[PDB]
């Protein structure tokens, strides 16, 4: 089960547990308003339906065992493909409406509704590695710097980008790698 014990986490972090009906049942989330969300199919995960509150000590059951973590604060971004930006808000007020790259007219950034999944400091991509060949369009071979996974399926947020990848400028990756914490929202619009 994940987040770890005490955790700190943001709030579209998912909790993760490795008859489908069956295990569902031995699963509940307790939190002091009971947060209601569903489960999402091995790896069950369990998504809060707008949410966690925010400052919420969340414990899951699951069987005979108990483990609890905490949310932080709400800090929420959002990407726009049409009005080509990256929106970071923290519990209200918006703190930075910033210029993003998502993706490319070919493969831009996938609409969806994620979190934050990982931080790592610089990143190296290198196409090869899934396959793709370097002479192709879709092909590269970068190190990213600031790279926050999104998606299991390898966009980051660290212009033709491939993968459907968030692309800043370094001041703006860096303040948001400085502001974000595993968990946050990351939101995939229009």
């Amino acid at each position: 089960v994940s987040p770890a014990n005490g955790a700190v986490v943001g709030v579209a972090h998912p909790v993760v547990v490795t008859d489908r009906r069956a295990v569902e049942r031995s699963i509940r989330i307790s939190t002091p308003h009971n947060t209601t969300g569903h489960f999402e199919w091995n790896v069950v995960r369990w998504v809060p339906h707008r949410y966690w509150p925010p400052h919420t000590r969340v414990s899951v059951g699951v069987q005979e065992l108990t483990e609890g973590f905490e949310t932080g604060d709400a800090l929420i971004g959002v990407a726009s493909i049409s009005a080509h930006t990256f929106t970071v808000s923290r519990n209200g007020e918006v703190l930075r409406t910033m210029p993003a790259s998502l993706g490319k007219p070919s493969r831009p950034t996938p609409i969806g509704s994620f979190h934050a999944m990982s931080k790592e400091r610089t990143v190296v991509m290198d196409s090869r590695t899934i396959g793709i060949p370097l002479n192709s369009s879709d092909g590269y071979l970068l190190t990213a710097h600031y790279a926050v996974r999104v998606t299991w399926s390898g966009v980051y947020v660290h212009a033709n980008v491939s993968h459907g990848c968030i692309n800043l400028s370094p001041d703006n990756a860096a303040w948001y790698f400085d502001a974000v914490t595993v968990g946050d929202p990351i939101e995939v619009v229009g």
